[PDB]
């Protein structure tokens, strides 16, 4: 769920995750995947593929247990659908802190049209 | 589809539609609506349920044809669902320019904190 998404944005980035990633790049926001920007769009591009996997749950609005320990993100077992959620939410957090480092913030605010076919999940 | 809509909302309030928009409220952004903040949360509000009443097409990505004339925005005529489409985004691009006087950035980047809940569309 978006709630926990973000928060795992900001445990792990420590940035405002709506702000920094309610729409940055092709993929990181509303619709869906596009040719990513930079290594961070790309971790939106991977959150959504990671997204597609996923049957049964849904991924916007389907609350799931994770907690923080010693600073990682490590959600209890939630079952198949949900727990994978998680680590697809778990992950996008981390890539995102991963690549704070190249975020640009010229591609924070939002413009898709540019965002040019994204390939194959 | 959102680029009509985040370009009707530019065009009325001249704000960054994602940056002021994106996350605002309970209703201005993503997902579900809540209990307006104020008349500008309000207004995505309304658009929200405009948008559940609507059938036939899909809001977020359906594109429509519109275009701004005499500063006004004016629906092309595309499909009945489509046009209704529009007019919902129409409608809320112009109520949030009628609000942005009371528009407070508390709001912006909300995280959807303390958003009391649905209240029927
Ligand atoms: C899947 C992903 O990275 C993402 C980022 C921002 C928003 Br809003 C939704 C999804
Ligand atoms: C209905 C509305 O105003 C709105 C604004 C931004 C986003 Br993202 C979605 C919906």
């Amino acid at each position: 769920s978006l709630f926990e998404l973000g928060k795992m944005i900001l445990q792990e980035t420590g940035k405002n995750p709506a702000k920094s990633y309610g729409a940055y790049g092709c993929n990181c926001g509303v619709l869906g995947r596009g040719k990513p920007k930079d290594a961070t769009d790309r971790c939106c591009y991977v959150h959504k593929c990671c997204y597609k996997k996923l049957t049964g749950c849904d991924p916007k609005k389907d609350r799931y247990s994770y907690s923080w320990k010693d600073k990682t993100i490590v959600c209890g077992e939630n079952n198949p659908c949900l727990k994978e959620l998680c680590e697809c939410d778990k992950a996008v957090a981390i890539c995102l802190r991963e690549n704070l480092g190249t975020y640009n913030k010229k591609y924070r605010y939002h413009l898709k049209p540019f965002c040019k076919k994204a390939d194959p999940c």
